[PDB]
Protein backbone atom coordinates (compact mmCIF):
# COMPACT_ATOMS: atom_id res chain seq x y z
CA UNK A 1 0.00 0.00 0.00
CA UNK A 2 2.42 2.70 -1.28
CA UNK A 3 2.21 5.63 -3.75
CA UNK A 4 4.80 6.94 -6.25
CA UNK A 5 5.30 9.82 -8.69
CA UNK A 6 7.31 10.50 -11.86
CA UNK A 7 8.42 14.13 -12.47
CA UNK A 8 7.63 15.14 -16.07
CA UNK A 9 9.29 17.70 -18.32
CA UNK A 10 7.01 19.81 -20.56
CA UNK A 11 8.57 20.62 -23.92
CA UNK A 12 6.55 23.41 -25.55
CA UNK A 13 3.10 22.02 -24.54
CA UNK A 14 3.46 19.20 -27.11
CA UNK A 15 5.89 16.75 -25.53
CA UNK A 16 5.60 15.49 -21.96
CA UNK A 17 8.09 12.93 -20.73
CA UNK A 18 9.77 11.59 -17.60
CA UNK A 19 12.92 9.66 -16.82
CA UNK A 20 13.19 5.90 -16.37
CA UNK A 21 16.23 3.72 -15.74
CA UNK A 22 16.86 0.49 -17.64
CA UNK A 23 19.41 -2.12 -16.56
CA UNK A 24 22.25 -2.66 -14.11
CA UNK A 25 23.64 -0.09 -13.80
CA UNK A 26 20.62 2.11 -14.79
CA UNK A 27 20.75 3.62 -18.27
CA UNK A 28 18.34 6.54 -18.14
CA UNK A 29 15.82 7.43 -20.83
CA UNK A 30 13.37 10.20 -21.53
CA UNK A 31 10.04 8.39 -22.06
CA UNK A 32 6.47 9.34 -22.93
CA UNK A 33 3.97 7.72 -20.62
CA UNK A 34 1.34 6.87 -23.16
CA UNK A 35 -2.18 5.63 -22.34
CA UNK A 36 -2.75 5.20 -26.10
CA UNK A 37 -0.25 2.34 -26.46
CA UNK A 38 0.83 -0.61 -24.30
CA UNK A 39 4.47 -1.35 -25.21
CA UNK A 40 7.71 -0.12 -23.67
CA UNK A 41 10.44 0.82 -26.14
CA UNK A 42 13.65 2.74 -26.13
CA UNK A 43 16.10 3.10 -29.03
CA UNK A 44 18.72 0.33 -29.12
CA UNK A 45 22.52 0.30 -29.50
CA UNK A 46 21.84 -2.19 -32.35
CA UNK A 47 20.10 0.64 -34.25
CA UNK A 48 22.01 1.53 -37.42
CA UNK A 49 23.63 4.95 -37.17
CA UNK A 50 22.16 5.61 -40.60
CA UNK A 51 19.06 6.32 -38.53
CA UNK A 52 19.85 9.90 -37.50
CA UNK A 53 17.17 9.67 -34.78
CA UNK A 54 19.36 6.94 -33.23
CA UNK A 55 22.33 9.32 -33.40
CA UNK A 56 20.28 12.00 -31.53
CA UNK A 57 18.71 9.90 -28.76
CA UNK A 58 19.87 7.83 -25.82
CA UNK A 59 20.45 4.20 -26.88
CA UNK A 60 19.98 1.16 -24.65
CA UNK A 61 23.13 -0.88 -24.67
CA UNK A 62 22.35 -4.46 -23.58
CA UNK A 63 26.12 -5.07 -23.49
CA UNK A 64 26.33 -2.61 -20.57
CA UNK A 65 23.57 -4.23 -18.53
CA UNK A 66 24.38 -7.18 -16.24
CA UNK A 67 20.65 -7.82 -15.67
CA UNK A 68 19.63 -8.06 -19.35
CA UNK A 69 17.79 -11.11 -20.65
CA UNK A 70 17.85 -11.82 -24.39
CA UNK A 71 14.66 -12.57 -26.29
CA UNK A 72 15.07 -11.07 -29.75
CA UNK A 73 11.53 -11.57 -31.06
CA UNK A 74 10.93 -8.96 -33.74
CA UNK A 75 8.30 -6.33 -33.05
CA UNK A 76 6.90 -3.48 -35.10
CA UNK A 77 4.96 -0.73 -33.37
CA UNK A 78 2.71 1.13 -35.77
CA UNK A 79 1.56 4.43 -34.36
CA UNK A 80 -0.72 6.85 -36.24
CA UNK A 81 2.16 9.33 -36.76
CA UNK A 82 4.96 6.87 -37.60
CA UNK A 83 6.43 3.43 -36.99
CA UNK A 84 9.23 2.03 -34.83
CA UNK A 85 10.66 -1.45 -35.36
CA UNK A 86 13.09 -3.68 -33.46
CA UNK A 87 13.21 -6.69 -31.11
CA UNK A 88 12.17 -7.70 -27.58
CA UNK A 89 14.44 -7.65 -24.54
CA UNK A 90 14.03 -8.08 -20.80
CA UNK A 91 15.66 -5.99 -18.11
CA UNK A 92 14.99 -4.25 -14.80
CA UNK A 93 13.19 -0.90 -15.27
CA UNK A 94 13.03 1.75 -12.54
CA UNK A 95 10.08 4.14 -12.60
CA UNK A 96 9.40 6.45 -9.63
CA UNK A 97 11.49 4.28 -7.31
CA UNK A 98 9.59 1.16 -8.39
CA UNK A 99 11.83 -1.61 -9.71
CA UNK A 100 10.18 -4.02 -12.16
CA UNK A 101 11.46 -6.78 -14.47
CA UNK A 102 9.98 -5.86 -17.82
CA UNK A 103 9.91 -6.96 -21.48
CA UNK A 104 10.54 -3.94 -23.71
CA UNK A 105 11.33 -3.23 -27.35
CA UNK A 106 14.85 -2.37 -28.39
CA UNK A 107 14.21 -0.15 -31.39
CA UNK A 108 16.64 -0.73 -34.26
CA UNK A 109 14.58 1.16 -36.85
CA UNK A 110 13.66 4.72 -35.97
CA UNK A 111 12.62 7.02 -38.90
CA UNK A 112 14.14 10.52 -38.95
CA UNK A 113 10.62 11.79 -39.48
CA UNK A 114 9.00 12.03 -37.08
CA UNK A 115 11.52 10.90 -34.47
CA UNK A 116 14.13 13.63 -34.94
CA UNK A 117 11.39 15.93 -33.61
CA UNK A 118 11.09 13.90 -30.38
CA UNK A 119 12.69 15.30 -27.26
CA UNK A 120 11.94 11.96 -25.63
CA UNK A 121 13.94 8.80 -26.41
CA UNK A 122 11.13 6.23 -26.16
CA UNK A 123 7.68 5.29 -24.90
CA UNK A 124 6.26 3.67 -21.79
CA UNK A 125 2.85 2.30 -22.80
CA UNK A 126 0.15 2.72 -20.14
CA UNK A 127 -2.52 0.78 -22.04
CA UNK A 128 -3.85 -2.75 -21.60
CA UNK A 129 -2.32 -6.11 -22.64
CA UNK A 130 -5.08 -6.34 -25.33
CA UNK A 131 -3.42 -3.50 -27.28
CA UNK A 132 0.15 -4.70 -26.56
CA UNK A 133 2.05 -5.79 -29.68
CA UNK A 134 3.59 -9.21 -29.04
CA UNK A 135 1.12 -9.72 -26.14
CA UNK A 136 3.94 -8.30 -23.96
CA UNK A 137 2.82 -7.59 -20.38
CA UNK A 138 2.66 -3.77 -19.97
CA UNK A 139 4.69 -2.09 -17.21
CA UNK A 140 1.70 -1.13 -15.04
CA UNK A 141 0.34 -4.70 -15.19
CA UNK A 142 3.77 -5.74 -13.90
CA UNK A 143 3.75 -3.13 -11.09
CA UNK A 144 0.22 -4.26 -10.05
CA UNK A 145 1.50 -7.88 -9.85
CA UNK A 146 4.04 -6.82 -7.20
CA UNK A 147 1.23 -5.73 -4.85
CA UNK A 148 3.07 -2.56 -3.78
CA UNK A 149 0.61 0.14 -4.91
CA UNK A 150 -2.25 1.50 -2.79
CA UNK A 151 -4.70 1.43 -5.72
CA UNK A 152 -5.00 -0.06 -9.22
CA UNK A 153 -4.91 3.52 -10.59
CA UNK A 154 -2.56 6.03 -12.18
CA UNK A 155 -2.98 9.78 -12.66
CA UNK A 156 -1.73 12.45 -15.05
CA UNK A 157 -1.05 16.10 -14.42
CA UNK A 158 0.19 18.13 -17.43
CA UNK A 159 1.26 21.70 -16.67
CA UNK A 160 0.21 24.66 -18.81
CA UNK A 161 3.63 26.25 -18.25
CA UNK A 162 6.55 25.05 -20.40
CA UNK A 163 8.58 28.30 -20.46
CA UNK A 164 9.09 28.74 -16.69
CA UNK A 165 11.77 26.11 -16.00
CA UNK A 166 11.53 26.72 -12.21
CA UNK A 167 8.09 24.98 -12.24
CA UNK A 168 6.81 21.37 -12.53
CA UNK A 169 6.33 20.38 -16.20
CA UNK A 170 4.05 17.47 -15.30
CA UNK A 171 3.51 14.55 -12.93
CA UNK A 172 2.36 10.92 -12.96
CA UNK A 173 1.21 9.38 -9.71
CA UNK A 174 1.33 5.59 -9.77
CA UNK A 175 -1.14 4.12 -7.28
CA UNK A 176 -3.28 7.22 -6.68
CA UNK A 177 -3.80 10.89 -7.55
CA UNK A 178 -2.19 14.10 -6.23
CA UNK A 179 -4.64 16.59 -4.61
CA UNK A 180 -2.10 19.43 -4.98
CA UNK A 181 -2.74 19.25 -8.78
CA UNK A 182 -6.55 18.89 -8.98
CA UNK A 183 -9.65 20.55 -7.46
CA UNK A 184 -13.37 19.82 -7.17
CA UNK A 185 -14.61 16.26 -7.44
CA UNK A 186 -13.65 13.63 -9.95
CA UNK A 187 -16.16 12.86 -12.69
CA UNK A 188 -15.95 9.16 -13.56
CA UNK A 189 -16.68 7.81 -17.02
CA UNK A 190 -16.70 4.03 -17.61
CA UNK A 191 -14.86 2.63 -20.65
CA UNK A 192 -16.68 1.19 -23.69
CA UNK A 193 -14.55 -1.93 -23.29
CA UNK A 194 -11.60 -3.16 -21.27
CA UNK A 195 -8.48 -3.27 -23.45
CA UNK A 196 -8.50 0.43 -24.40
CA UNK A 197 -8.60 3.79 -22.54
CA UNK A 198 -11.62 4.81 -24.63
CA UNK A 199 -14.89 6.40 -23.54
CA UNK A 200 -18.27 7.21 -25.16
CA UNK A 201 -18.58 10.74 -26.53
CA UNK A 202 -22.03 12.11 -27.32
CA UNK A 203 -21.16 15.53 -28.79
CA UNK A 204 -18.52 17.96 -30.03
CA UNK A 205 -19.75 21.56 -29.87
CA UNK A 206 -18.46 24.78 -31.41
CA UNK A 207 -19.88 27.70 -29.39
CA UNK A 208 -24.40 24.47 -30.62
CA UNK A 209 -23.59 20.77 -31.30
CA UNK A 210 -22.43 20.20 -34.89
CA UNK A 211 -20.26 17.06 -34.55
CA UNK A 212 -20.52 13.58 -32.99
CA UNK A 213 -24.34 13.81 -32.94
CA UNK A 214 -25.12 10.06 -33.16
CA UNK A 215 -22.26 9.35 -30.75
CA UNK A 216 -18.58 8.66 -31.38
CA UNK A 217 -15.47 7.40 -29.58
CA UNK A 218 -12.92 9.27 -27.46
CA UNK A 219 -9.51 7.76 -26.69
CA UNK A 220 -7.86 9.42 -23.69
CA UNK A 221 -4.27 9.57 -24.91
CA UNK A 222 -1.61 11.03 -22.59
CA UNK A 223 0.96 10.29 -25.30
CA UNK A 224 -0.66 12.66 -27.82
CA UNK A 225 0.02 16.39 -28.07
CA UNK A 226 -3.37 17.43 -29.32
CA UNK A 227 -7.06 16.81 -29.50
CA UNK A 228 -7.51 14.79 -32.65
CA UNK A 229 -10.50 13.56 -34.63
CA UNK A 230 -11.04 11.95 -38.03
CA UNK A 231 -10.07 13.90 -41.19
CA UNK A 232 -13.76 14.61 -41.97
CA UNK A 233 -14.50 15.41 -38.29
CA UNK A 234 -11.63 17.90 -38.18
CA UNK A 235 -12.37 19.48 -41.60
CA UNK A 236 -15.92 20.29 -40.38
CA UNK A 237 -14.66 21.54 -36.98
CA UNK A 238 -12.12 23.77 -38.73
CA UNK A 239 -14.53 25.18 -41.35
CA UNK A 240 -16.63 26.22 -38.33
CA UNK A 241 -13.57 27.95 -36.77
CA UNK A 242 -12.43 29.69 -40.00
CA UNK A 243 -9.07 27.92 -39.73
CA UNK A 244 -6.99 27.39 -42.89
CA UNK A 245 -5.57 23.87 -43.43
CA UNK A 246 -1.82 23.42 -43.66
CA UNK A 247 0.51 20.46 -44.22
CA UNK A 248 0.71 19.19 -40.60
CA UNK A 249 -1.49 21.59 -38.60
CA UNK A 250 -4.40 24.03 -38.73
CA UNK A 251 -3.92 27.78 -38.25
CA UNK A 252 -5.82 31.00 -37.76
CA UNK A 253 -4.42 34.51 -38.19
CA UNK A 254 -3.06 35.24 -34.69
CA UNK A 255 -5.37 38.23 -34.09
CA UNK A 256 -8.44 36.00 -34.64
CA UNK A 257 -7.26 33.65 -31.86
CA UNK A 258 -8.88 35.17 -28.72
CA UNK A 259 -12.17 35.65 -30.69
CA UNK A 260 -12.38 31.88 -31.43
CA UNK A 261 -15.42 30.14 -29.86
CA UNK A 262 -15.34 27.54 -27.08
CA UNK A 263 -15.12 23.87 -28.09
CA UNK A 264 -17.02 21.40 -25.91
CA UNK A 265 -16.78 17.61 -25.56
CA UNK A 266 -19.87 15.83 -24.21
CA UNK A 267 -18.40 13.11 -22.00
CA UNK A 268 -20.35 11.02 -19.50
CA UNK A 269 -23.25 13.50 -19.49
CA UNK A 270 -21.00 16.51 -18.74
CA UNK A 271 -19.83 19.22 -21.14
CA UNK A 272 -16.00 19.48 -21.09
CA UNK A 273 -15.28 22.93 -22.46
CA UNK A 274 -12.07 24.36 -23.86
CA UNK A 275 -11.70 28.10 -24.47
CA UNK A 276 -9.50 29.43 -27.30
CA UNK A 277 -6.82 29.98 -24.61
CA UNK A 278 -6.87 26.20 -24.04
CA UNK A 279 -6.35 25.33 -27.75
CA UNK A 280 -4.67 28.28 -29.58
CA UNK A 281 -0.90 28.65 -29.41
CA UNK A 282 -1.07 32.47 -29.00
CA UNK A 283 2.51 33.09 -30.15
CA UNK A 284 1.45 36.58 -31.38
CA UNK A 285 -1.53 38.97 -31.82
CA UNK A 286 -0.49 40.08 -35.33
CA UNK A 287 -2.72 39.95 -38.41
CA UNK A 288 0.48 39.21 -40.40
CA UNK A 289 1.25 36.11 -38.27
CA UNK A 290 -0.26 32.60 -38.28
CA UNK A 291 -1.05 30.87 -34.98
CA UNK A 292 -1.25 27.09 -34.77
CA UNK A 293 -4.19 25.23 -33.18
CA UNK A 294 -3.76 22.34 -30.71
CA UNK A 295 -6.26 20.21 -32.68
CA UNK A 296 -5.30 18.16 -35.75
CA UNK A 297 -6.56 15.39 -38.05
CA UNK A 298 -5.47 11.89 -36.96
CA UNK A 299 -7.09 8.86 -38.58
CA UNK A 300 -6.74 5.87 -36.27
CA UNK A 301 -7.71 2.51 -37.93
CA UNK A 302 -9.99 -0.33 -36.65
CA UNK A 303 -10.50 -1.79 -34.14
CA UNK A 304 -9.62 1.30 -31.99
CA UNK A 305 -10.85 3.72 -34.66
CA UNK A 306 -12.12 5.80 -36.16
CA UNK A 307 -11.94 7.83 -32.92
CA UNK A 308 -11.25 11.15 -31.29
CA UNK A 309 -8.17 11.34 -29.10
CA UNK A 310 -8.00 13.61 -26.07
CA UNK A 311 -4.29 14.43 -25.74
CA UNK A 312 -2.20 16.99 -23.86
CA UNK A 313 -4.48 19.89 -24.95
CA UNK A 314 -7.27 18.17 -22.96
CA UNK A 315 -5.23 16.77 -20.02
CA UNK A 316 -3.74 20.24 -19.33
CA UNK A 317 -7.20 21.48 -18.34
CA UNK A 318 -8.40 18.13 -16.94
CA UNK A 319 -6.37 16.17 -14.41
CA UNK A 320 -6.91 12.55 -15.41
CA UNK A 321 -7.18 9.45 -13.24
CA UNK A 322 -6.96 6.09 -14.97
CA UNK A 323 -8.78 3.48 -12.91
CA UNK A 324 -7.86 -0.10 -13.77
CA UNK A 325 -9.82 -1.73 -10.93
CA UNK A 326 -13.12 -0.24 -12.13
CA UNK A 327 -12.29 0.25 -15.86
CA UNK A 328 -13.07 3.96 -15.82
CA UNK A 329 -11.45 7.36 -16.31
CA UNK A 330 -11.80 10.25 -13.85
CA UNK A 331 -11.54 13.89 -14.86
CA UNK A 332 -11.06 16.73 -12.38
CA UNK A 333 -10.00 20.35 -13.02
CA UNK A 334 -6.20 20.65 -12.93
CA UNK A 335 -4.40 23.34 -10.87
C1 LIG B 1 5.68 7.99 -30.25
C2 LIG B 1 4.29 8.17 -29.65
C3 LIG B 1 4.38 9.13 -28.45
C4 LIG B 1 3.34 8.60 -30.79
N1 LIG B 1 2.13 9.42 -30.49
C5 LIG B 1 2.14 10.79 -30.57
O1 LIG B 1 1.12 11.43 -30.35
C6 LIG B 1 3.34 11.58 -30.94
C7 LIG B 1 3.87 11.41 -32.23
N2 LIG B 1 4.94 12.08 -32.61
C8 LIG B 1 5.52 12.96 -31.81
C9 LIG B 1 6.75 13.69 -32.33
C10 LIG B 1 7.87 12.68 -32.57
C11 LIG B 1 6.42 14.43 -33.63
C12 LIG B 1 7.28 14.72 -31.32
N3 LIG B 1 5.05 13.17 -30.58
C13 LIG B 1 3.98 12.53 -30.09
N4 LIG B 1 3.52 12.78 -28.81
C14 LIG B 1 4.30 13.59 -27.85
C15 LIG B 1 3.61 13.68 -26.51
C16 LIG B 1 4.15 13.37 -25.32
C17 LIG B 1 3.15 13.62 -24.35
C18 LIG B 1 2.06 14.06 -25.00
O2 LIG B 1 2.35 14.10 -26.31
C19 LIG B 1 0.83 8.78 -30.16
C20 LIG B 1 0.49 7.62 -31.12
C21 LIG B 1 -0.85 6.95 -30.74
C22 LIG B 1 -0.76 6.44 -29.30
N5 LIG B 1 -0.49 7.58 -28.40
C23 LIG B 1 0.75 8.33 -28.69
C1 LIG C 1 10.69 -14.69 -25.84
O1 LIG C 1 9.67 -14.51 -24.84
C2 LIG C 1 8.57 -15.45 -24.81
C3 LIG C 1 7.69 -15.13 -23.61
O2 LIG C 1 6.32 -15.21 -24.03
C4 LIG C 1 9.08 -16.90 -24.76
O3 LIG C 1 8.00 -17.84 -24.90
C5 LIG C 1 10.11 -17.15 -25.87
O4 LIG C 1 10.63 -18.48 -25.76
C6 LIG C 1 11.25 -16.12 -25.78
N1 LIG C 1 12.26 -16.39 -26.79
C7 LIG C 1 13.57 -16.46 -26.51
C8 LIG C 1 14.47 -16.76 -27.67
O5 LIG C 1 14.03 -16.30 -25.39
Amino acid sequence: NTTSSVILTNYMDTQYYGEIGIGTPPQTFKVVFDTGSSNVWVPSSKCSRLYTACVYHKLFDASDSSSYKHNGTELTLRYSTGTVSGFLSQDIITVGGITVTQMFGEVTEMPALPFMLAEFDGVVGMGFIEQAIGRVTPIFDNIISQGVLKEDVFSFYYNRDSENSQSLGGQIVLGGSDPQHYEGNFHYINLIKTGVWQIQMKGVSVGSTLLCEDGCLALVDTGASYISGSTSSIEKLMEALGAKKRLFDYVVKCNEGPTLPDISFHLGGKEYTLTSADYVFQESYSSKKLCTLAIHAMDIPPPTGPTWALGATFIRKFYTEFDRRNNRIGFALAR
